[PDB]
């Protein structure tokens, strides 16, 4: 643990980076991507730049990649495209900003690409 300040306070001068935002939800945006929307917390003290999407994939090896980025503060939630069916993975979502990248948010859960989404009619 080695645990160290861990104490918020107002500061001054030296700021600091972003934290990691909440967990980003999934929902059915199509066959080949998702909607998925987050919620920051933290910004470092600065105003957030930019937002940063990874997911990772569980039924195949392979460290976490890159959906999209250059995301606008004022969008929390976007649709992750260029996904594969049939490959189960999860979701997360980084703030960088003029102080640097915050963590990787908690792994939303693991949602299975399929398709469309049930039909009307």
């Amino acid at each position: 643990g080695s645990s160290g300040s861990s104490g918020s306070q107002p500061d001054h001068g030296r700021l600091s980076p972003p934290e990691a935002p909440d967990r980003p939800t999934i929902s059915t945006a199509s066959e080949t991507s998702v909607y998925v929307t987050w919620i920051p917390r933290g910004n470092g003290g600065f105003p957030i730049q930019s937002f940063r999407v990874e997911y990772k994939k569980l039924k195949k090896v392979g460290d976490w990649i890159l959906a999209t980025s250059a995301i606008p503060p004022s969008r929390l939630s976007v649709e992750i495209t260029g996904l594969e069916k049939g490959i189960s993975y999860k979701f997360r979502v980084r703030a960088l900003n003029m102080l640097g990248e915050s963590e990787p948010s908690a792994p939303s859960r693991p949602y299975v690409v399929s398709g469309s989404g049930p039909s009307s009619g």
